[PDB]
């Protein structure tokens, strides 16, 4: 009931040049999908002529962050407003990266969630585990202490058209790896948590996982009930790899 | 021999429509301007757009701020190179709003510089007390603290094409004022300050007042010797306001 969405973050990787190489390469990869829903998020100079690029295309748009404001005096901050009027749809927040570099809380996250759902962007939620709480045997308790941030403060409610990403940080970056049946077990987790709360709106819910994904996997991948696409990495970066990342989910769900 | 920069902060203020008109106007009303030079910085996202509306004019383009990578993997992060990729020259570091807001500090204030330079960016090192500072009459202090931030790790060179503001924090909402006398000592410490590493790079920067800044005000400030312009907030957002005070700075750099 759930069509997939495939999106790319680009990260601290982009330039003019890269912008069109990129965005032409996507296009043409890209062509004859239509069962995925496809976005990329670029770095923020970046996403107005991003947009550009994509003229004529179904490639959505989307950013890596926001900040609490929506003017002011605020120097350097990122106004979900302003997204909006640049034509930015999906917002990724809580990336695991911004956790780790930037100290983003719970609450923090939580807090960038109610706003962007007030102006009626779509959030991604970044959630998942560390190395060590993974190893303990804590993958869920942070997970739904991930979740609740928003589901305690805003309401089932707050999850309508929005979507999930499950980072297993433990996996990233660590000589470990997540099998897809890990992964579906996490995803239903993360189903079932909000069930508990609003069974229809978790029918609803776009949980990606946020893994390592590649075309060994993509589709043993994308073959799990609850794993409804992917927040792609690297290789958001390689059109052609990024595009197999997608007709796997068009395949597959 | 020197040249007056003004700059409007934006702040978190725009869209592609107020991006287009205020520049607009902006190129009308600087037109027959001929000896301030002028940068805006927009937020992040407009960029592009208004380097786009600016072609043509000498508007000049900048940045609220910057990261300290300059590729990888840190979803959400600023860099200094895709900065000048898309035109920025200017860039905001240390501005009041960060060090309280963002908690930014010292270490990574001097840091940001650094790479702004490796890149070739001209950094605008925002810098200023409190009131509890100020009070103390922590003044000086504090200012020679932030600037040896980067002076004592990076040398007078490191200033060397650069420009400084500062910011009067203790007068941003506190109820206070700041005459144009009280900053002109401030901005002349500052300059002294650089002055006893190489009194050469110390008459060649560009310390910009950074206090509240309008039509009204600007004859005063850039009457000061030691004010070689301004980095404008609210008035920026304000076409007819700003180009008063760019006029100004014209006008009291003229001789």
């Amino acid at each position: 009931m759930r069509h997939p969405l495939v999106m790319g973050n680009w990260k601290l990787n982009g330039s003019r040049h890269m912008v069109h190489e990129l965005v032409s390469n996507l296009r043409k990869e890209l062509a004859g999908v239509a069962g995925c829903a496809v976005a990329i998020a670029p770095p923020e100079m970046y996403i107005d002529m991003a947009k550009r690029e994509a003229e004529g295309s179904h490639i959505m748009l989307g950013a890596q962050n926001v900040n609490l404001n929506l003017s002011g005096a605020f120097t350097g901050e990122t106004s979900a407003a302003m997204l909006k009027d640049i034509g930015a749809q999906y917002i990724i927040i809580g990336h695991s990266e911004r956790r780790t570099y930037h100290k983003e809380s719970d609450e923090l996250i939580a807090k960038k969630f109610a706003v962007l759902k007030e102006q009626g962007l779509t959030p991604v939620l970044c959630i998942g585990e560390t190395e060590a709480e993974n190893e303990a045997g804590k993958t869920e308790e942070v997970c739904a202490r991930q979740i609740d941030a928003v589901l305690k403060t805003q309401g089932a409610a707050a999850f309508e058209g929005a979507v999930i990403a499950y980072e297993p940080v433990w996996a990233i970056g660590t000589g470990k790896s997540a099998t897809p049946a890990q992964a579906q077990a996490v995803h239903k987790f993360i189903r079932d948590h909000i069930a508990k709360v609003d069974a229809n709106i978790a029918e609803q819910v776009i949980i990606q996982y946020g893994g390592s994904v590649n075309a060994s996997n993509a589709a043993e991948l994308f073959a799990q009930p609850d794993i409804d696409g992917a927040l792609v990495g690297g290789a958001s970066l390689k059109a052609d790899a990024f595009a197999v990342i997608v007709k796997a989910a068009e395949a597959a769900k």
